[PDB]
């Protein structure tokens, strides 16, 4: 029994984890064969990053310019190059400690597990949702930049993020491994905002279940609702739309706790418009968005 | 910016875990140099869980009676011993994998990660408070037993939990890695009621400068109080006494922010009577207390 916030284990990407050096620039890599990822604001002083040419930044440098330190180790660069907003630091020494892993670009309301770095040091391990305005709430100090998010799917590593920037209101931005941000955000110092925060609603959902399957179970009502009547409600709250597919994703735990997706919609709605008259949910006194359905399924079954 | 529930790297921890089957039962063991430790409740039965002898059980059983796998690999068992709660076996080998590890027994309030494990694989990490009436709400299902909870230093690991069983409320029982049952817990299946749970007053105050440091401003009032004037209010909403240690522990964030001690004493009076309103701090729309003064720092520098 019980239901916590719970990241995967680290130990894989702890080993893939490197320093990166230019200049007074100093920030995380992440070092997976023969090739070291970083953010390519690497290469940028002060002076640019009101509006850098990072084309033009990169040429001044050359291989030899890149500090490529691993655990107290040196690394040689054999071929540098620019994917988007990333470095593909060519070593010649391959990472011993390269775990299965693959590259993935993760939808908005997916979970994934931040190793966040400092020198290159593993520093600590948190669990986090991509919001739906592409921002992620994270905890980043300076140098935090290059740190990853990662989901482990049986014995591969699969990276979805790659942290960048903090903006003006203090949430952060990212990329894919290939170096594509998520939401609209570029890799300059200019007036950035963030969207709307909507909530995403599936997770909600999926959180309520995992909640009754612990036996905290006083939210549920008399009442039932529909999908368009439902979807309605959300909209007045800035709760994301309840699709079919999000019905069926929810079919799991339907099964299980033997209550209905529009059943538990029904109790939801009141708990939006009737607040939670001071009471608490697993220990929460708001709902919880940062778990999926599979989040649910994998902490409440194995 | 940003500040959440952070655990330490899991990744040191990861290399020591084992799987320990002893008749049917199956658990997480700790392998390290040539010992192995788990929950000395693995070589019970189900007709044996009301009330079991753990001497008069371990004696019927043998070195063989023991299987230890590491991964795809088998462990040879050549010593048993029991240390109150835990089995001590004695293996063949030396874990190559073994950190720079000490055991430490942790005090009611102090926080630390689990890695939660089934069958000796790592399946997942949160960060956990060791909690006033000596219980953990932890994440734990059927096969969690011998997860061990840890704080990192470096590279210095230190082992201060063990889990053993779940209480009929919810809530998770386990010993330091001597075998000693924080709180009057028992390793068997009896009636067993946690102590009444406080909140842990100088985490709460750790939060609030956190909070602080994030920009979050709004529950700062223009009030002071006094350590009595404060322990009074805090002994009335069941709040863990605050003492003069804990005053000394806050310096760093109350040089930090400005705000000293008694202010932000002031001002967490002030959402104990008048509650909070509907308003939230980082995030939160319930005061947290399983953040500690380290944390903090550790988190915000
Ligand atoms: C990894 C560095 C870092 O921690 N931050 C950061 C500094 C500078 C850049 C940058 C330099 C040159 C050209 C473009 C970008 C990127 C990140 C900061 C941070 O994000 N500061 C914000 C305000 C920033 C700086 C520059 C451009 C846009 C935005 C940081 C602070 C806290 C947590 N994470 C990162
Ligand atoms: C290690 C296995 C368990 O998960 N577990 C457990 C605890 C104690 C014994 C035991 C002790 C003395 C003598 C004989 C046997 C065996 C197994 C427990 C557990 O059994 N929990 C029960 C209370 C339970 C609760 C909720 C749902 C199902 C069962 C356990 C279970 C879950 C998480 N942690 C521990």
């Amino acid at each position: 029994s019980g239901f916590r916030k719970m990241a995967f284990p680290s130990g894989k990407v702890e080993g893939c984890m490197v320093q990166v050096t230019c200049g007074t620039t100093t920030l995380n890599g992440l070092w997976l064969d023969d090739v070291v990822y970083c953010p390519r604001h690497v290469i940028c002083t002060s002076e640019d990053m009101l509006n850098p040419n990072y084309e033009d930044l990169l040429i001044r440098k050359s291989n030899h310019n890149f500090l490529v330190q691993a655990g107290n180790v040196q690394l040689r660069v054999i071929g540098h190059s620019m994917q988007n907003c990333v470095l593909k630091l060519k070593v010649d020494t391959a990472n011993p400690k390269t775990p299965k892993y693959k590259f993935v670009r993760i939808q908005p309301g997916q979970t994934f597990s931040v190793l966040a770095c400092y020198n290159g040091s593993p520093s600590g391990v948190y669990q986090c949702a991509m919001r739906p305005n592409f921002t992620i709430k994270g905890s980043f100090l300076n140098g935090s930049c290059g740190s990853v998010g990662f989901n482990i799917d049986y014995d591969c590593v699969s990276f979805c993020y790659m942290h960048h920037m903090e903006l003006p209101t203090g949430v952060h931005a990212g990329t894919d491994l290939e170096g594509n941000f998520y939401g609209p955000f570029v890799d300059r110092q200019t007036a950035q905002a963030a969207g709307t925060d909507t909530t995403i609603t599936v997770n909600v959902l999926a959180w309520l279940y995992a909640a009754v399957i612990n036996g905290d179970r006083w939210f549920l009502n008399r009442f039932t609702t529909t999908l368009n009547d439902f979807n309605l409600v959300a909209m007045k709250y800035n709760y994301e739309p309840l699709t079919q597919d999000h019905v069926d994703i929810l079919g799991p735990l339907s099964a299980q706790t033997g209550i209905a997706v529009l059943d538990m919609c029904a109790s939801l709605k009141e708990l939006l418009q009737n607040g939670m008259n001071g009471r608490t949910i697993l220990g929460s006194a708001l709902l919880e968005d940062e778990f999926t359905p599979f989040d649910v399924v994998r902490q409440c079954s194995g």
